C-alpha cells in the first residue's frame, strides 16, 4: 500500500542520484587525467593552471559526495 | 504491514549503501585536494611526484566510480 509506495519512490530516487552523481564525478576525473598528460608530455605551460584545475575539480566532486552523504540522511 | 517493512527495509540498506560508496569516494578525494592545496602554499618542490599521488587517486576513485555505476543497476 501507501507506505510501501513511499518508501519505494524513495529508494528510486536514491538509486537515480547514485546514478546521475557517479556520471558526473566521471567528467571531472577524466579531465584531471587528460591535462596531467598532455603536462607530463612537454604539450602545455603554466603548471599552475594545470594545479588549479585539478583544486577546481577536486572541489566540484566534494559537493557531489557530501550532496550524496547528505541524501542518504534525509 | 509486510510490504511496508520490506520497503523500508530495501530503502534503508540503500541509505547505508549510498553512505559507505560515498565515504569510500572521500577519502582519496581528500587527497587530491591536499594535494593541491600544497602546491598552493607553495610547498611542493618535486610536483611530478606530488601529480603521480593525485593521478593514482584519480584512477582510483575512477574504478570506484564505475563499479557504483554499475551497481546501481542491481
Ligand atoms: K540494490
Amino acid at each position: 500500500g501507501h507506505m510501501a509506495e513511499k518508501a519505494r519512490d524513495s529508494e528510486d530516487r536514491m538509486r537515480q542520484f547514485i546514478t546521475d552523481a557517479s556520471h558526473e564525478l566521471r567528467t571531472p576525473l577524466t579531465t584531471i587525467r587528460g591535462f596531467a598528460e598532455l603536462y607530463r608530455q612537454g604539450a602545455a605551460r603554466d603548471v599552475g593552471m594545470l594545479l588549479s584545475r585539478i583544486e577546481s575539480e577536486a572541489s566540484r566532486m566534494g559537493l557531489l559526495v557530501d550532496d550524496l552523504l547528505l541524501l542518504a540522511k534525509l
